[PDB]
């Protein structure tokens, strides 16, 4: 077995998925240990980490998978897949419209062009795993892309992406080049920057060949690209995490609320601004030393600053942990879980009739898996979100979620916060046994929860 | 003479509109002086002035206006004037569909119905001139209602509203009740209140029965109502502003321009989240004692109050005073300003032609009134916009301006800050002759500008 | 007094709206007979009327009234007046934004430029008043443009219009040529024409200088160009009206609504396709020669033709009467009319309060305030009566509107339609009772539809 | 074998899919001659067919597929599954929102509802070859439902369709009641009908119980309903086409383009309407025995029957047919179309580069992958073959898809759609240069349009 496999058979031993994602990722980056990489590299600085090992990744993603996927799915130009080459300093892309047969792409890859496969994790089930694992340690969705490379050439112009990258060198190798922020501005930049020429770049702050094995991580704002060498080609899978996950993000959430809440409990944001302000307030006034201004100034620093006590922080945070239930990819289930839960529960058939399974106050259960559910208040109601029912591509279902009754809520939240201890059914905050079945039955139908002991 | 048509052909003697409007709204309250008004009780007490004066409002608005209005102009019921009696604690509509014609008001009248008029400044010059003058020292759209409710009957059910209110007592007399707002929310409300029933009120801050001539003032959110009494029928104008012009919403519109410019100038706001936040922050953790939790709410408040740093306030002013412009009743001329403009040149038929001088560097020239034009500053463009062409029916003309050269910043916002002093036209602060002359020609022709002499 | 104001103070002393009409029509045109020009000329030939009176249309419209409305008037460039110019042989428009005040205006015609004014009859009484009479006898609403063209110049280019055009002198002289359709499609088109060059053009059918008070008539569909001769400048009114009033149009809206009907009613029109016909129709298949394309298209002109038995004519012409009741012109009343109606009720006052109270008894004579302001149309299984009275003189500025009228008024309602000027007595209205015979009389007196023989009050 | 398995066995050796779509239609509804029943059944009346043979549909569709489906696809409520019963002459709609799991479906099962599953076809290949082939005969989309009722129950109260239905009776049995169109409306309904109750019933036109095997056809308005009897339970898939596909349907969009080209092409068609019509037409005016009235009612009578000159009877078909095109399940290839075609071609990744990468020449024997899968559609001045290889076999889940083809082309592209299923050189094709058949062979073949007599990778 390789490593890949060996970790991912692994991971299926593991009862908690909280654990299971500190493990995997332990083993994407190692030898590096996670808690100096995110101490002090993770945002800060580029990294690359020499694995000695080619077969590490083996099992994962390979030319041949791409092959077998598009002669047996229906992978589409464009929607699925990227055909780009970067030649005299500029970028082209080939996509021809509709279906890509393995005629038309290796045809486009025989004459130069990059292929880039935009949501493996939809066709290839061991993708799906490694990123529904990892998204749960990084709090924040985790995508990928493949890129496959033919001999002498460059797919992409350089650039910088407003994403965190690692970088997997699957086949081949590959000569690298990555450049700290050019500026102050681009440093963890927001949005993904335009194609750049080679007259924009400086010097990289590194450059190297990657082998098979090899991971190469670098912040969102570093400047990239990347050339096959002669006769060797190259199929690399990018990870990507934390798009648009930042502080600013959170109080760009905040900030309405926040002013909505003050307006509505406080009259000083309810009182009428002077009724002479624009006489000194407005581009027309800039160079203005009016004492007015000044006084209109500290009067918006100040209500500014008090903003605080009415921001709705938990509110904004549920808002978020409620996208990210969206955004994140349905759970790959342990053989265990499966046969804890409603997903491996048998049905018996008999003269061709299926006959017929239910939880008790001793049962004992906890939450399937503890990134798939979240308890969200909305319009003074209860909702708890799940990704149970997500589709393996992107948005392609809408939130779902069920109400939680007030009465139900001390018990919902002990079982969100106790996984993965087990839990007697009897032993739930509620103020009847009719009310902790009913419940227990709820989130178990829904595949929310698993048992102790199959119920059948 | 009436003290009212006294003090407006006073007010065409008056040169700046400035003085005018401050002169009107001294004239309004008299003998109460603007600055105890203003300094102590604008929004926070309601006011009576016993004038002792029936002819003090003579000119403004009467019956005998109202139905001229009826039989010459297209008045509509619903969108014009609306009829409304209350009856057993019932707030009835009996609206008619279609034009509201003399015979069908008055009979509706007659039936106990008040009638209301929802823009008499569209039919009246007076009352336009009225609000044209005031909006301008309120800094605020100015406009008004007209009400005529016929002998024993109300009607309108108590409730509060979301502006300032004047009412100008114009004939007859009514018994009116005044209430302080009944909780801290409700003072300076944002929104108009539903019906109230006289149960949901207590004792009235103020009860009086006004007279012709008698103001009386209200903060938004003091709950009113008024009744006639025995013999006589009431006719009022109420004088409304400061529709949502609170320091909250200034703020709203502050906030989400603030947190992305802190975003794109300091890469402390552009900083990822904690991977794990959502381990302690939400609904289900609002009870965490997690000390992550308080370090949380800590730097949430800390990078709100700095937010305020990066607010482009004079961008956000000059929005503001771009739809007060489009907001804006069109001005009201004095005969020396019509005189000395483009709406003053004298034009015709002569032999069968038009007679058609035009303007030199030797002209000495200032802005046709004081509140007209803003220069707005928007995509990396000058833009003045303006009040001219506005139509006396609110947004029925959209917003209207005039592109401005950077070659002429300084010459536009030097014109716009000296009013009223005349500048001949050669002292303008331009690059060449030429623009001197173009400038001041575009301004005069678009009726923007006045001459100190006629052109003409 | 000129022959204008002589006919339209005498139209006031013509009891009848449908005689009103028909006589200035008939002033219109005059000498030449009503029933020759729509019988021989209208959608057929240009048509010129040398009037030998220079004062003819004095006091509908002058270059006076022009200055007059851009200074008080709210007039703006683009929305109510153009600036054009044909120079080169190139059609130029410069057209400033906003409000288009005397100097400019002026300054634009100083140097060359033609104005145009597109809504006459909303700054003008008595512009309104023309239109507002001859739409009545066109059955089509009835619009105008005022041009005011400067001396030496030409302010359009060549080219045709998708109405009928009625062109009055009212100053000046002008050098017109009209072009009979160029080639058969262009025979009464159905849209405006692009600007033509003078290589485009052929032989007039009609060149004349016309000069105050002669009257140039020509259909849809005939080029035209007018230019300004040396030192006189030019004004004059076109009245315009049939726009898409075709029989095709009338087809457009009854098409669909036969097909439906045909449909639910006959299982013929309800059978299926055959289930392969796609082997031998369509553009592939253009050649073949298998005779079941033959059947497949005699079977397609039979159904066709058989909607005629299934189309709603009586509800499509309701619907287009809708229609032109909502792009009609408000009436304008003669003092009788208005002496008798709701709008000339005297209100009395006693003590600043009004007690005028005068209600309608069963034995009041009534009947239409005119004959064309109304029409009843089923909608949706109910009757509703649609009316001008409340209409803008600016075009569609008002929406529909109408009333409901319930099925037991229906008789009554079609019986004083249908009998105007005709007074009938309310006790004489075939309604349910006395009562809702005095409803449905109040009702209709109150929206300014009816009129009494008597006042109901002197003023 | 079954005879389903016998039949399919059967159409993957036959050359022409047109002769496929014959062969599978004639066995469907076998010992009936298809001719016959076209002829004089189809549209007109309720048949019955005992087929004698419990075995008959073996290998369609079962219990124990759904089971598999339940368990192994994202089969949603509502979307994919609807639970039903119609209870105290009621009907009821049992549909929990989210995912129907099978501890979920077999819970409603077993407290007595009905499972109707509404697109087989996207879970089943069997389903989706046996429609995919149908719909090829029948010029129209075919689609189905599958009906699982438990035993002693009733899923649905009686209703018609707007729909032609083909009931297969899979498991079991259920009496069945089938009523003639009650009115002369409801004759070929246009439109499903409500709920409706047994006493806006009269009687059975056709009362049976069918057993697995049997077929009961009946048009669109036909009203019926069907329950188990005590016992057994009863799984059946509903085949249904020609939805909204009457000559009705042609006219509706053929009349707007035919006042269009008339009003544009002849003058009577352009001439003003009376002045004064509005005085004699109108709801207000249909007692009038005036003249004009008669000459205006008339005109429009004549003027419409003019019409039909003016119609565009094959921009209408291609229309359609472009509708169809979009409507239609991709195509079910055998395996000598597969190993003939682009699909087939061996371009497998090997020695770390593409291996075994086989050019079409002026030499190269082309035809049609298959005879219903393009229509060539004239739309705004250009040509475009529309095509169904790119469809999914969920119905609209794909926009309309098609490549421009140029008026040089034209006649090549006819010659091909033309002449399936016969083999043509490419060197043969009528184009204005060797290059332009090239172009257009290699252009069809790239995109899974055309086949070739032997493989290109020999
Ligand atoms: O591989 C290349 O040419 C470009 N790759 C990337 O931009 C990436 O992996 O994010
Ligand atoms: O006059 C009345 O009955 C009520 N008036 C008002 O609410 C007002 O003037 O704002
Ligand atoms: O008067 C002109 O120059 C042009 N006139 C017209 O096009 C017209 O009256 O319809
Ligand atoms: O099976 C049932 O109860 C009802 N079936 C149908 O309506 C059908 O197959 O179209
Ligand atoms: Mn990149
Ligand atoms: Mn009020
Ligand atoms: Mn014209
Ligand atoms: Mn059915």
């Amino acid at each position: 077995m390789s490593p890949l496999r060996r970790v991912l058979a692994e991971l299926n031993r593991i009862p908690s998925s909280r654990r299971r994602a500190a493990r995997l990722f332990e083993w994407l980056i190692a030898p590096m240990p996670p808690d100096h990489f995110y101490r002090r590299l993770w945002e800060r600085e580029a990294v690359l980490v020499r694995r000695q090992d080619h077969t590490y990744y083996q099992g994962l993603f390979s030319t041949a998978d791409l092959d077998s996927m598009l002669r047996n799915e229906e992978v589409q130009f464009g929607q699925h897949l990227d055909a780009a080459r970067y030649i005299n300093g500029r970028r082209e892309t080939l996509n021809p419209p509709g279906r890509a047969l393995p005629a038309a792409a290796w045809s486009l890859y025989q004459a130069g062009c990059s292929l880039r496969l935009l949501c493996p994790q939809a066709f290839s089930t061991t993708v799906w795993q490694f990123l529904a694992v990892l998204q749960e340690q990084f709090g924040s969705m985790a995508g990928s892309n493949v890129y496959l490379t033919p001999p002498n050439s460059q797919g992409f112009a350089p650039h910088y992406d407003d994403i965190e990258a690692f970088v997997l060198q699957l086949e081949g190798r590959k000569l690298w080049r990555v450049y700290r922020p050019r500026a102050p501005t681009e440093e963890l930049a927001l949005t993904s920057s335009p194609n750049f020429s080679q007259d924009d770049l400086g010097e990289p702050v590194l450059q190297t060949v990657l082998e098979p094995g090899d991971l190469l991580y670098f912040p969102r704002g570093f400047i990239h690209q990347a050339e096959c060498q002669d006769g060797v080609h190259s199929l690399h899978l990018t990870l990507s995490t934390y798009q648009r996950n930042t502080w600013g993000d959170f109080l760009e959430a905040i900030l309405p609320l926040a002013v909505q809440a003050a307006m509505e409990e406080n009259v000083e944001f309810r009182r009428g601004l002077p009724r002479d302000f624009m006489d000194y307030m407005g581009a027309q006034h800039s160079d203005s030393k009016d004492p007015r201004r000044t006084a209109f100034m500290e009067k918006v620093r100040v209500l500014v600053a008090r903003l605080g006590h009415f921001a709705p922080v938990d509110a904004v945070a549920d808002q978020r942990a409620k996208d990210f239930i969206h955004d994140s990819l349905p759970p790959v289930l342990t053989d265990r879980e499966r046969a804890l839960s409603v997903y491996g529960l048998p049905i018996r058939w008999e003269a061709g009739e299926p006959v017929n399974a239910q939880l008790t106050t001793e049962t004992e259960v906890h939450m399937l898996q503890d990134g798939i559910a979240r308890l969200v208040g909305e319009g003074g109601h209860l909702f708890l979100y799940y990704t149970v029912e997500n589709s393996r591509v992107y948005h392609l279902e809408e939130p779902k979620c069920l109400e939680i009754y007030p009465q139900q809520a001390d018990a919902m939240e002990l079982l969100l916060g106790s996984y993965p201890e087990f839990v007697r059914v009897g032993d739930l905050p509620c103020d009847s046994v009719e009310d902790q079945l009913s419940l227990a039955t709820t989130l178990y139908d829904k595949g929310l929860l698993l048992t102790k002991m199959p119920l059948a």
